[PDB]
């Protein structure tokens, strides 16, 4: 009941929320097509460093994110992974790069970001091109579930905490619509969610790309949202 909501975060400010020991989500707000949306990413403690998952959706929000991390946590962000190519995940990569953060994404995400005219993470993450692939990256596992919200979407698991960050492939429980589906695969999405359910059955916290964290129920709910959109 304490997770910050969209009307509680002015555009340009970033909040952190402690999910588990050494795991936080970051919450920002941004405008798109004349509507304001909240957006989540993840921060995971990596020894005496931090791993960031996704930008705070924009250059100014991402600079505010780094400032918030500096005062709340006080460990340097050394690496960042973007979970798909859209602006709410890569917008702000140039700010990260100018702050010395090494930025990463799969080759699928990098090609799509390039074609879109979006900011491009510096480094390529191999070993994630086939559905069901998983690789280790510091304190997380990166998992490619197959096409869903986008063809390149990744999800992230924190094994020490049983936290699953779904990004935009996973919707919050209150969701009644599927968001931006222009690059989605509506037919494959439920199958990709089933793959996540099969691979991470011990997940205790599931974090969506937008909105409130919950439990494993966010996965089935997301498949249901997608089916309602298709119908
Ligand atoms: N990940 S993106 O598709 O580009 C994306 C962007 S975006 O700005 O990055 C991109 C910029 C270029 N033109 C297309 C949009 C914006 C809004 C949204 C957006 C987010 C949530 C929602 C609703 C909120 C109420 N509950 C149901 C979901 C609606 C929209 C998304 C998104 N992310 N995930 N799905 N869509
Ligand atoms: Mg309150
Ligand atoms: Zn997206
Ligand atoms: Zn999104």
């Amino acid at each position: 009941l304490e997770y910050p909501t969209v009307n509680e975060i002015p555009v340009g400010e970033v909040r952190l929320y402690q999910i588990a020991d050494g795991v936080w989500s970051h919450i920002a707000t941004q405008s798109f097509d004349g509507a304001v949306y909240p957006s989540n990413g993840l921060i995971v403690r990596d020894g005496d460093e931090l791993l960031l998952i996704d930008t705070a959706w924009g250059a100014k929000n991402t600079a505010a994110l780094l400032a918030e991390i500096e005062k709340q946590i006080g460990l340097p962000v050394t690496r960042a992974v973007s979970t798909h190519f859209h602006d709410d995940r890569v917008g702000g990569v140039d700010v990260l790069r100018a702050a010395g953060v090494a930025t990463y994404a799969s080759p699928s995400t990098r090609r799509l970001a390039e074609a879109e005219g979006n900011e491009i993470p510096t480094h390529s993450l191999e070993g994630l091109s086939s559905s069901g692939d998983a690789v280790r990256f510091g304190p997380v596992e990166l998992f490619y579930p197959g096409a869903a919200h986008s063809t390149d979407n990744l999800v992230v698991y924190v094994p020490s905490a049983n936290v699953l960050y779904g990004g935009c492939a996973v919707h919050e429980l209150s969701s009644t619509s599927a968001g931006n589906v222009a690059d989605a695969d509506l037919a494959e999405w439920p199958t990709s969610v089933e793959r996540i359910q099969k691979h991470y059955p011990e997940a205790e916290v599931v974090i969506p790309g937008h909105g409130l964290p919950g439990g494993l129920d966010l996965l089935q709910h997301t498949a249901n949202v997608v089916k309602a959109h298709k119908n």
